[PDB]
């Protein structure tokens, strides 16, 4: 689980999202795995604008931190997960490390602040949906 907080929204795994998020809906992508939902309250957290390689990852089955190299946001194949089947999901970096299902949500953060969260595991990799294209979260 994990969310981003940016202003007066909320972005999470589509794929996590709640009734109230749906029913709150700013922008949804199956294809990257993304759902942003309104919020009340501001939130604590800064996006990224950068093209950055390098950061650190949140991964809650270990309850730890990694300073992990990440591919650029690319279109790539995922095998199946419990919680998608084998396909396409696009806007994805890849990195070797840890990823069970429920580390989706773990932000992936750089210099320049949060660059995405935590979308896929298996076969040693942590798959991350990039949120640093979404230039409109900054305002509005
Ligand atoms: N490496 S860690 O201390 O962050 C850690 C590993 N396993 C647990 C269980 C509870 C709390 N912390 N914890
Ligand atoms: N990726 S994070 O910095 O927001 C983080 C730190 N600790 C947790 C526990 C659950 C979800 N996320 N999380
Ligand atoms: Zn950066």
């Amino acid at each position: 689980s994990g969310a981003i907080y940016v202003g007066n929204y909320r972005v999470v795994n589509r794929h996590l999202a709640t009734h109230n998020d749906w029913a709150n809906l700013v922008w949804e992508d199956s294809s990257r795995d993304l759902l942003v939902s309104s919020t009340t309250a501001q939130g604590c957290d800064t996006i990224a604008r950068c093209d950055c390689q390098t950061g650190v990852y949140y991964c809650s089955s270990r309850r730890k931190h990694y300073p992990v190299s990440f591919s650029k946001p690319s279109l790539i194949f995922v095998e199946a997960s419990e919680y998608y089947p084998a396909r396409y999901q696009s806007h994805l970096m890849l990195a070797v490390g840890h990823s069970e299902p429920g580390d989706c949500g773990g932000i992936l953060r750089c210099q320049h602040g949060v660059v995405g969260i935590v979308s896929t595991g298996g076969n040693g990799l942590v798959g991350f949906a990039d949120v640093r294209d979404l230039l409109w979260l900054d305002e509005e």
